[PDB]
């Protein structure tokens, strides 16, 4: 357990700090329906007020919950967005790809989002606020130029456990922590990453395996693209 | 400069990549410039058959760029695919509030790294760069666009060291037409990148004054997201 408040003010901050060093208004993310999403707008209402958008881009609309949850979120921060449904340009990917994974599907997606998120915040003259907790960053959960795109990102540093915390200490709406104490995975992570060789021990070895069997792979993605010399 | 050591250097270089790597090749984008052919000439040369292009103009019709660029596979026995993006590039157009050339341009380059990393995963390779030092340091590029890639042989040489490599590698004329000698441009860049305060007296203020003004504006591109810790 730590302190929420303090972490909140840091964050707002830090957020404040990136637009008044840049050129830019304001920002803009995308807001999935999920609860690193939800608390990234929230924040940015608190530190920007009117100066935040939204794009929402459901591959497909008809009755999922993400969207409920997401809308609900807008219409209650009193955030602009705008809802694109993404299946058109999905579809005209795929008729030019040569491979029909699921996969191939979900990195299209993702930078489909990347490409109108960055569109809108030409048009808005804005940045891109990320919403990679640090959990997904160490583990390469997200897509290299997908969602892993952005100018900024307050959240980065977090575990998974420390975003569901720290949301039920803005009282996101419930539906958010539904879908405190850390996971194992999170444990591993952090034991790792701060080389506690003491709590290392305590751990399962196929677990710890795994976990750097991730990183290890998945580097590459934090890292610039390499230019000879 | 001693090209035939660079040219061992750069092929070195790419199978190091290849081989350090759990993929058995690389794939490029193929535009018809001479960066790009320049690339898939050394790219050829250092891995043999494990190579692949992309052509993706926006429109087919009869585009001197196309003919190089096919005339080029055809002569390095290059593996390829021609794609015409203008669909892919007309969904997201419907999808934009801000028409402008600017955006269209956007779109395109990152419909083609989209496109790229698709066949990246297909082929199980990497997507190896084709920016060049000038391009690099004056912000021409889109971010996540032709700036997004696993690593790049030839980020380092200025535009005017290309052409000099190109030559010294026999490229088709084509790409040379459209004892070297550096532009005004990169002898400015040059000059700036190592504090040659001997040769920037002889060199015209305003033409340092905007290569200054390109270089500070838009280096945010050769930077990962900041995350607040």
């Amino acid at each position: 357990a730590m302190d929420w408040q303090k972490i909140t003010e840091k964050m707002c901050d830090f957020i404040q700090e990136k637009v008044k060093n840049s050129q830019s208004q304001g920002v803009v993310l995308g807001l999935s329906g999920g609860i690193d999403s939800a608390l990234v707008a929230t924040l940015c209402k608190r530190a920007l007020k009117e100066n935040v958008f939204a794009l929402l881009m459901p591959t497909q609309i008809s009755n999922k919950a993400n969207l409920e949850d997401a809308l609900r979120l807008c219409a209650d921060l009193n955030l602009e967005y705008k809802i694109i449904e993404i299946q058109s340009i999905l579809d005209a990917f795929i008729k030019q790809s040569e491979n029909t994974t699921l996969v191939s599907l979900g990195n299209f997606a993702a930078r489909i989002r990347m490409s109108l998120l960055y569109d809108y915040s030409a048009l808005k003259n804005s940045l891109v606020i990320g919403t990679s907790n640090k959990s997904e960053l160490l583990l390469g959960y997200g897509t290299i130029y997908g969602d892993l795109a952005c100018a900024f990102n307050p959240i980065g540093s977090l575990y998974k456990s420390e975003i569901y915390a720290l949301a039920k200490y803005l009282n996101l709406h419930e539906n958010f922590i539904k879908k405190f104490s850390y996971t194992k995975i999170d444990e591993g992570l952090k034991a790792l990453e701060t080389n506690d060789e003491k709590l290392l021990r305590t751990l399962d070895p196929s677990l710890i395996a795994m976990l750097k069997n991730r990183m290890q792979k998945n580097a590459f993605k934090g890292k610039m693209p390499e230019i000879l010399e």
